[PDB]
């Protein structure tokens, strides 16, 4: 049934439109079909940021439940408030593929708490099937890595759930501490989220933690729009109505890579009606080994992580399939990307300079891997320092 | 006492399903509060020699928590918990406390890591169907200038935070030019971690221009006593509270002493005569509040005791007399130095006091040093935004 699929479409303008951001572009137009959908005007980052949060609001204050934004300061941020309904729904969407959280979990919870939202609604799940929260958080003076590597080897927890990044570093700072996670033989699982994972970096984590992957695709604004099968691909969750438009157009492509644009089935504090995440991606219909019948997505990372010189255009997640594919003596897991005077630099933290010469890239663009000494790009004594903290201390003897 | 008796009992049952409590304790009951005085003591420093798994009565199925001392300073104290035993933390602040709205929007300046207040407050608040603002504290995403901001965006209606914090915020959004008080829609306060006299209680409400209601609590036990509309605490029904001598270790018969608490309603691993290590004492008089409750008088640490050899005070008589002096000579930025056997309380202020013919009506004597607004607690340490983003991993070179 497109019947149901089109049901909801409009049902999430009725809501919308509660909002005069919606209504004052919106008006009371129904829609009879997918296409007449996609004539609709886009909703942009930018274009929420001009919104006081009462502008950003469909229901009455009663209903509000948690408040969220933009964690970054850069930039002005988005309100989005949620009903408890709205909560639980995010959390069900990450239970709806994932990892299947057993009540025999105890799953280390490495999400920031401030402000965000993945930390809240993996709480949200992973309470839902009984298993154990440990809330170490993130950007927290109370929770640096060295106490989150103690906190692994103390407790033994059986999943990790961090941005790939921190992971990669927790892994970095626990071995300068002498320790082996992945020899522990307690985690069985990680989950990923908040940035954007080539399967040449899953295969990574995978390696070094010695556990399966399981990535979730999400954003603030939207709740979790995808997340990892079994089999390692994403799934598109039945909660969303995801379309991939031509960078220049506008227009559903016939197939291929294109800007991702998501409107919320099940969010009613105010609905994303045809939002612009500034992804790249694609949606495969072959079903997936799986057997889940729901729709797999590629995801080839945000718009400004393109990579584009004259002679060619990639993503980045191309470009670290690529990458990922030759020794970690020569690439590793440190890496960043310059783009200059029209050539692809990757710098990279690894023991051998590689031939660049016989560099033998699949790319349609030339890439150079620039080496570097490890600790050089990635500074490992920033990491593992412990500032000491405590209650106020206000009575001091001097004796 | 049937019930109470009953209880105790339970918790013993339950207790000595940890090799912890059943080595030093074993199957004895008990037919009295009396018999239970008896029993010993458990310390900061005992629980802190146990393994996370030596501290533990339930299965690894029923675990759904887990917390910690928040300091990275000192060996810290496992404390899982159950469902039910969150879910108990959370009742605990509702049982008194402020009255949770669903028309209520909360900026909660708890810290989620690790910590426990932040997430139990959360779970009362939902409970009430109001809104949680997630601000968090000790976090680079939310330092004391965003707060400010989000208070003035959101006009939240309740604030809760340490009340530290909570005097910092007021001074970082002053200095932004923001009267928090004159917005307008703030109506309540929510302290705790921190002892907090009337006096600096009294204080907080003349800077938010609220009503502050606070909470007393602890990681290992849950909160075990909160503010009533006239201002005491009362003690929750989920513990039993004595008071003990500080040399004898035996029940007072009235006043001051050191207060230990048993866990009537966790079952992780239940608090058995638990040494908080403060100084304080139960009122039966009954609160015109009319809440049938005890009343608890909280007198700050123990290590917070004020001792020269003319006397001795608690934090509590201290700030009680320090803040009945006027607002010019005392303001909300003090620390208090004891040194050649008298006591100084350095405080930020306009005036200084006529110290000569000083009033203070104390068995000690204790000089007010003044310092200028800025120099003991430096605001501009506390206006710097850290810009944080995602990882930046692709650069276009000019
Ligand atoms: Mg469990
Ligand atoms: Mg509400
Ligand atoms: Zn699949
Ligand atoms: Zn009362």
């Amino acid at each position: 049934s497109n019947s149901q699929l089109i049901t909801k479409l409009n049902s999430a303008l009725q809501i919308a439109t509660k909002a005069n951001f919606y209504k004052d572009r919106l008006g009371n137009i129904e829609i009879k079909s997918l296409d007449d959908f996609s004539k609709l005007p886009l909703t942009t980052k930018e274009d929420l940021r001009k919104l006081k949060p009462m502008e950003a609001l469909t229901v009455d204050i009663e209903d509000l439940f948690q408040y969220h934004e933009s964690f970054g300061t850069t930039g002005e941020p988005v309100s989005t408030w949620l009903t408890e309904k709205d909560f639980n729904a995010y959390g069900d969407q990450l239970n709806e593929f994932g990892v299947n959280f057993k009540s025999t979990d105890i799953v280390l919870n490495r999400f920031p708490y401030a402000i965000s939202v993945p930390a809240h609604i993996f709480t949200n799940a992973i309470h839902k099937k009984g298993a154990c929260v440990i809330p170490v958080s993130k950007a927290s003076a109370i929770s640096p890595l060295k106490r989150v590597a103690n906190l692994i080897y103390k407790l033994r927890p059986s999943i990790l759930t961090g941005i790939p990044d921190e992971l990669i570093k927790l892994n970095k700072v626990a071995k300068f501490m002498d320790i082996s996670l992945k020899d522990l033989g307690c985690i069985r699982a990680i989950c990923t989220a908040g940035e954007m994972l080539s399967e040449g970096r899953k295969a990574k984590l995978e390696s070094i933690f010695g556990a399966k992957v399981y990535n979730y695709y999400g954003c603030t604004e939207c709740g979790n729009m995808a997340a990892s099968c079994d089999e390692g691909h994403l799934h598109i969750s039945k909660d969303f109505y995801v379309e991939i438009l031509d960078p220049v157009t506008l227009k559903p492509v016939k197939e291929g890579k294109g800007k991702i644009i998501v409107t919320t089935l099940n969010k009613e504090a105010f609905p994303m009606i045809r939002y612009d995440l500034g992804d790249i991606g694609e949606i495969k219909y072959e079903k997936c080994s799986c057997g889940n019948d729901r729709p797999v997505l590629i995801h080839h990372g945000r718009e400004i992580d393109l990579i584009k010189t004259s002679k060619g255009t990639i993503t980045f997640k191309e470009l670290q399939e690529e990458i990922f594919k030759l020794p970690n003596s020569v690439v590793g897991d440190v890496f960043r990307v310059k783009i200059q005077n029209d050539e692809v630099i990757v710098e990279c933290e690894a023991d051998e300079e590689l031939d660049n010469s016989n560099s033998n890239l699949n790319l349609p663009i030339e890439v150079k891997i620039k080496r570097f000494n490890h600790g050089e790009i990635l500074n490992i004594d920033n990491l593992i320092e412990i500032k000491p903290i405590a209650k106020p201390k206000y009575v001091e003897y001097v004796d």
